[PDB]
């Protein structure tokens, strides 16, 4: 499992960490931490071929501290993720699945 906090403890609008490498099938736990609402959108222009980016996104807002969304990815490659409300602040991350 890799834990990714949504919002830095210090108040930055960031995925912390924002660059991770995981094994195929390894759990990624997105934990709502600070500066929410946040959501988790996989970028359809930055996912491997054959991956439906909408299937794995969580489009609804995460409103409470501690709400945790878990995804496991199967296809190797690079996955770009962003938060819609905070995309302009730099709240984006990259996941490499091996
Ligand atoms: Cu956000």
């Amino acid at each position: 499992a890799q834990i990714v906090k949504l919002g830095g403890d210090d108040g930055s609008l960031a995925f912390v960490p924002s660059k991770i490498s995981v094994a195929a099938g390894e759990a990624i736990e997105f934990v709502n931490n600070a500066g929410f609402p946040h959501n988790i959108v996989f970028d359809e222009d930055a996912v491997p071929a054959g991956v439906d980016a909408d299937a794995i996104s969580y489009d609804d807002y995460l409103n409470s501290k501690g709400e945790t969304v878990v995804r496991k990815l199967s296809t190797p490659g690079v996955y770009g993720v962003y938060c819609e409300p905070h995309a302009g602040a730099g709240m984006k991350m990259t996941i490499t699945v091996q």
